């Protein structure tokens, strides 16, 4: 029995997977309330398959959040937070002292209301924050595995998040600030800068008690040169006119560096420039 | 003085015309606009100075065609890839000719100085809003101040003749013994605001500075450190002065952003790249400048893609 909050690509994609196997999944929706209470959500995928998600109910055991505190303000008697960023858990934990942290690896995009496009990957890593794996976590993971994707229960979700942040913190903002370059163009022409950012992330992770594998920077460089030219999720958001994950990726990494006094000038630079681009993008037609 | 202006660009035409007004004999090499400039001259519109019709002493297709060779040759093009300043000067410089380079950027002199080691190089730092609106049509919109000095340093009689002329013409003409330190002092401002104006998708100076003052300061402090390490230390107050002055200036659109919006080549390399390279040569830690520079180059790469795809 599963409560999803909101109807974005991530919440809808993982909600619909749990709906497939045969769990009782509802959605709390705002922007798309009218369209989902009727037509539902259509998940389209060539690696998995086509499926349609019609929830058990639509109102205004496990709650998937994917105004955070307030969105769960009447939903908790396991909380599952699926996020691409870092340090997304403390705020929520403090208010509801089980938190299941979810780190998704997936190229999935919401093309229209009720319309999701799965392209690549799909893995969901899950574990308790700050660490640990409970039975619920294992049961959730098995549930996702059943539905077809990697559903990995991990005892060190926070280190895993830092490890993904090595890649995210470099390519996501560079793809936007460059005006839309793919990963291959970014890495092949400014490998040095990409490395400098990655090493900063590595040093902040360690300073926060979550050291990463020793050759993590070289691994991410080598693996990216083998990925086919790629469009980041930040760039998709930017091209869609939607809010970007700047704060939970890069802002949270910067604040983590400041707290531990790690020199992070490359991260500070990219962050400031993202904030400036956002300010420009934010300007009202009203002036 | 016998003055030769290379081309019919806005900066050359503006400062050339001032020299003509003040009794100097000013000639022009014109490619594109030859017939109209030779027949009708260059019309300079200016609210602050009064409109002026600049009729060159001579207008030629090629410097080769001149009779009296110039005392000063004024070259004012943007220093970007393929500008080929040495090629443009090849026939326009005699033993005694002073080469006057008026352009933005740092370290713009050595390529020319090297190619003409026995000629005086007079470096110019203009603070001006001027545009070429049509063949033979220039519009002066703002500022005008020109600082001039010998490269690598000093002030020759020819430099002081030029400066006084500009001053007589109604703009600040400032002779400076340390033009290179002056260039570094301008770089403190333009290496921060010019690329931040473009990378932000077109913010004005006040939005940049009010919302990211810490980052702007960080950049400026790097530039100040690189200048010192290159033997051109700046005043202790230069960062504070630049921040205060900018807070008091009306919101402003940088020349880099003007270029970006126009689809014209930007001065990335002479403003930012040359500062980065000067910092690298001297082992100054410049992570903010390196970051901004790498992002500029990535943006430039994107900007160069075809509508047709690969």
């Amino acid at each position: 029995n599963i409560l999803v909050i909101g109807t974005g690509a991530i919440g809808s994609f993982y909600g619909a997977l749990l709906a497939k196997t045969g769990h009782c999944v509802s959605v709390v929706s705002r922007s798309d309330y009218e369209t989902v209470k009727a037509k539902g959500i259509r998940i389209r995928s060539a690696t998995l398959g086509d499926y349609t998600f019609r929830p058990a109910a639509v109102v205004r055991d496990c709650t998937l959040l994917c105004d955070r505190v307030g969105l769960l303000r009447d939903a908790v008697a396991g909380i599952v937070l699926i996020s691409n960023g870092i340090d997304i858990e403390p705020e929520v934990a403090a208010a509801f002292p089980e938190v299941i942290s979810g780190l998704a690896f997936i190229g999935v995009t919401r093309t229209a209301p009720g319309e999701i496009w799965h392209q690549a990957y799909g893995r969901l890593m899950l574990g308790n924050y700050p660490g640990g794996v409970s039975e619920r976590v294992k049961t959730l993971a098995a549930a996702f595995e059943e539905a077809g994707i990697d559903g990995i229960a991990t005892e060190n979700i926070t280190t895993a998040r830092w490890q993904k942040c090595v890649w995210n913190a470099a390519f996501n903002p560079l793809s936007v600030l460059s005006g839309g370059l793919d990963t291959l163009d970014i890495l092949s022409t400014q490998e040095g800068f990409v490395r400098a950012i990655m090493q900063e992330i590595r040093a902040v992770a360690a300073a926060n008690g979550h050291p990463l594998p020793e050759d993590i920077v070289e691994k991410n460089v080598a693996s990216t040169y083998k990925m086919p030219p790629y469009k980041t999720s930040m760039l998709v958001d930017f091209e869609a006119g939607q809010p970007m994950e700047t704060e939970v990726i890069l802002g949270n990494a910067v604040r983590a560096g400041r707290r531990t006094r790690v020199a992070i000038p490359h991260l500070e630079s990219v962050y400031a420039l993202m904030k400036l681009l956002e300010l420009r993008t934010s300007k009202s037609l009203w002036g």
